[PDB]
């Protein structure tokens, strides 16, 4: 869907954007600075899920740019695993939220979070 | 979820460049110059309905910046209507996507993409 592969850089650093987004907005949740709604969540949680599989199709080869560090293409597999990874963490936090168990949703927060990092780590420019 | 006002504006942005191209990129289809999966456009549709529920809670009192002109803000009605029917023409397009009606695709598209130059002619600054 991409004209240039700038074009797929804006989208992958736009939909990013909305899952930092969505994902840290609960931070006050799961720490309990905020209440917790559990069908609030719920919806975030549905919201977070849809995002958090959109980035992956916009580092599609020759998207070098931005600030993915360029081993995301040398070894296809390992990004893959990464990625794959991630969305099964996601699903941990969708199966906590549509329970409504809030201990199971802050195990899961963090399980995503060191998943997030864990991909930073390998796979974005510092 | 905003810290400042300058963090739903660069929400906002995101939100509507991934609807921008949720949307566009249907273009050649529903012009025939790619082909039809109804399965396909049935999916990301499912995509842009999400999507586009998103901007509009990030244009929240206070909010001015970006390319958002004031009068979102002074008539909340107004801008509300506009943000309102142009979901309402989303819920077309699913319906004529779940349907596989292509001539049906065709039609909502096209009263899809009249609904987002409403409201930028409105509110968007040039
Ligand atoms: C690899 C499998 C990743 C996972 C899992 C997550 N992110 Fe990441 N992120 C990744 C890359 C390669 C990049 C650079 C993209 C580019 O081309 O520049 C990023 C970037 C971000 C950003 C910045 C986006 C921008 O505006 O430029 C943010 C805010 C971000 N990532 C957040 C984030 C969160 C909160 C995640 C878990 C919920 C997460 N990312 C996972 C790679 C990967
Ligand atoms: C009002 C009810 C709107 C409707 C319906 C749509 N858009 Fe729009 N858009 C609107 C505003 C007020 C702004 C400015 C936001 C800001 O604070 O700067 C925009 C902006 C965009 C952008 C640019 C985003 C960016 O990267 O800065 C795009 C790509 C965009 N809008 C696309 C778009 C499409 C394709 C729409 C229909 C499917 C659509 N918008 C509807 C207000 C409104």
């Amino acid at each position: 869907q991409f004209a240039k592969p700038e074009d797929a850089v804006k989208y992958r650093q736009s939909a990013l954007t909305l899952m930092a987004s969505h994902f840290g907005r609960m931070t006050p949740v799961v720490k309990g600075q905020a209440p917790y709604d559990a069908a609030q969540i719920k919806a975030n949680v549905e919201v977070l899920k849809t995002l958090s599989a959109l980035p992956w199709a916009a580092f599609g080869p020759g998207t070098e740019g931005g600030d993915a560090r360029p081993e995301i293409w040398s070894d296809a597999a390992s990004f893959k695993q990464k990625q794959q990874a991630f969305q099964d963490n996601i699903v941990k936090l969708s199966a906590a939220a549509d329970a409504g168990d809030l201990d199971k949703l802050r195990a899961a927060f963090g399980d995503v979070g060191a998943s997030c990092k864990a991909c930073h780590d390998a796979y974005a420019k510092k």
